[PDB]
C-alpha cells in the first residue's frame, strides 16, 4: 500500500469520474450538465419512470459507478442547508419511509451534512458536530483496502480536513447525495481540467 495522499496533486492521482444515476433520483431532483449537477426543484417534480431504483420519500441520487478495491477522489461544489453528501451500499431501501433509508441513519452509510450553521459527520443516527467550515468546494476520498473515507473543504489548491471516518467497507459502494431542502445543489466537478 503507497503513502497516504498530502497534497491535493496526490489526492488528484486518484481522480475518479462520477456521474448521478436518473434511475435512483427523487422526483423533486433535477438533473443536468450531462448528470454531472443535481438540484432540489421543489414545488416542480420530474417525470422520471417508476423503477424499484427511485427513492419515494427521502431526497436522494445515487452514484452510477461503484467503489470496490482502490483509492479514489472526486470533488463536488455544494450549496444550501439540508445537504448530505456520502456513501452507502446498493441494498439502501429505496421505499423506505424510516431513517434506516436515509444516508445518516443507517450502519452501511456514511455521510457529511451541511446544516446551515455547521458540518455534522453521520453513522447509523449517530452525529458529530465539526469545527471545519463552510466549504462551497469539498473533495471527498475513498480509501477502499484502507477502510477511510474522508472529505476536506478545497481552496485552490489548500485542503482543510473536515472529517476522517473509519469505515468497515465490505460490498461495493456508491456515493450518495442527499438534498433536503429546495434550492439546494451540488455539482460533480469535471477534474479531466
Ligand atoms: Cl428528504
Amino acid at each position: 500500500s503507497k503513502p497516504e495522499p498530502s497534497t491535493r496533486e496526490q489526492f488528484l492521482q486518484y481522480a475518479y469520474d462520477i456521474t448521478f444515476d436518473p434511475d435512483t433520483a427523487h422526483k423533486y431532483l433535477r438533473l443536468q450538465e450531462e448528470n454531472r449537477k443535481v438540484t432540489n426543484t421543489t414545488p416542480w417534480e420530474h417525470p422520471y419512470p417508476d423503477l424499484p431504483s427511485r427513492f419515494l420519500h427521502w431526497r436522494q441520487v445515487l452514484s452510477q459507478q461503484s467503489l470496490y478495491l482502490h483509492r479514489y477522489y472526486f470533488e463536488v461544489e455544494i450549496f444550501g442547508a439540508g445537504t448530505y453528501v456520502g456513501l452507502t451500499c446498493k441494498g439502501i431501501d429505496r421505499k423506505g419511509e424510516e431513517r434506516n433509508s436515509c444516508i445518516s441513519g443507517n450502519n452501511f452509510s456514511w455521510s457529511l451534512q451541511w446544516n446551515g450553521k455547521e458540518f455534522t459527520a453521520w453513522y447509523s443516527d449517530m452525529e458529530t458536530p465539526l469545527k471545519a467550515g463552510p466549504f462551497r468546494r469539498l473533495g471527498v476520498y475513498i480509501d477502499f483496502p484502507g477502510g477511510i473515507l474522508s472529505f476536506y473543504g478545497v481552496e485552490y489548491d489548500t485542503m482543510t480536513l473536515v472529517h476522517k471516518f473509519a469505515c468497515k467497507f465490505s460490498e461495493p459502494v456508491y456515493a450518495a447525495f442527499w438534498l433536503s431542502k429546495k434550492e439546494n445543489a451540488i455539482r460533480i466537478v469535471d477534474l479531466g481540467e
